[PDB]
């Protein structure tokens, strides 16, 4: 455990209820990632299945319009995880 966390949570393309995001992988070897998303009033969820290693972008579906969701993206190492890297935006 104890691994750095991704950075610069960016957004690729954005759909009326889906949202693509792009980050800068942490500074340590990893074999997976976690990505949650939040909204005012409802608790976070996780992008499933967990992203693959080597990818610096993920899409998030199942959102709501006119709503800026807050994403928490983490680095994994065999279910093990690092600190989060968050960023929010609207669909």
């Amino acid at each position: 455990g104890h691994m750095d966390a991704p950075s610069n949570l960016r957004f690729l393309a954005t759909t009326p209820n889906s949202l693509l995001v792009s980050w800068q992988p942490p500074r340590a070897r990893i074999t997976g990632y976690i990505i949650k998303y939040e909204k005012p009033g409802s608790p976070p969820r996780e992008v499933v299945p967990r992203p693959r290693p080597g990818v610096t972008e993920a899409t998030i579906t199942g959102l709501e319009p006119g709503t800026e969701y807050t994403i928490y993206v983490i680095a994994l190492k065999n279910n093990q995880k690092s600190e989060p890297l968050i960023g929010r935006k609207k669909t």
